[PDB]
C-alpha cells in the first residue's frame, strides 16, 4: 500500500531524525521555491490512519485547505511537511503520534497514538 512505500523508501524529515515524518514525492513540483514560516499556504489532502477505517478528504479537490505555515494551525507533521513542498507537489508523509495527536489523541476522530497518513497537494503558498 501507499504507507507501505513512505516506510521502506520515504526520506524521515523530522529533525531528531527519528522517523516520525517520511515523506515521498508522487508527484514534482514546479520551480525549486517552497513556503517560508508565515507564508499562507493553499492545498489539497486526504488522510487516514495507518491502521484504521478513519479517513479524511475534506479538501480533496473541493475547497482548498488553507493555514499559515509553522504558526501551529495544524500538527507539526504538517507544520514540517507541507514546508518542504514545492508548488503543484503531490507527496505522501506516514507520521508517528508524537508529530499528531500523541497518546491523547483527537476523540472520538483520531485515537491515542495514532500514525497518520496523508496524501497532500500544495496548490500555492502566499507572503503573510
Ligand atoms: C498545532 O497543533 C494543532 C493544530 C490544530 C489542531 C486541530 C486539528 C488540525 O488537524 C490537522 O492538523 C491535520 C492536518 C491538516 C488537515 C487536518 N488534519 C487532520 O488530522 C484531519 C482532521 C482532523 C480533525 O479533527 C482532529 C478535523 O476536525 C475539524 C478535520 O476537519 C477537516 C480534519 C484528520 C481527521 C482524521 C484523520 Cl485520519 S486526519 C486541524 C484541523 C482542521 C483545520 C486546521 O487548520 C485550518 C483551519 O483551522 O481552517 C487544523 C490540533 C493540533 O494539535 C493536535
Amino acid at each position: 500500500g501507499a504507507p507501505a512505500t513512505v516506510t521502506e523508501q520515504g526520506e524521515d524529515i523530522t529533525s531528531k531524525k527519528d522517523r516520525g515524518v517520511l515523506k515521498i514525492v508522487k508527484r514534482v513540483g514546479n520551480g525549486e521555491e517552497t513556503p517560508m514560516i508565515g507564508d499562507k499556504v493553499y492545498v489539497h489532502y486526504k488522510g487516514k490512519l495507518s491502521n484504521g477505517k478513519k479517513f479524511d478528504s475534506s479538501h480533496d479537490r473541493n475547497e482548498p485547505f488553507v493555514f499559515s505555515l509553522g504558526k501551529g494551525q495544524v500538527i507539526k507533521a504538517w507544520d514540517i511537511g507541507v514546508a518542504t513542498m514545492k508548488k503543484g507537489e503531490i507527496a505522501h508523509l506516514l507520521i508517528k503520534p508524537e508529530y499528531a495527536y500523541g497518546s491523547a489523541g483527537s476523540l472520538p476522530k483520531i485515537p491515542s497514538n495514532a500514525t497518520l497518513f496523508f496524501e497532500i497537494e500544495l496548490l500555492d503558498f502566499k507572503g503573510e
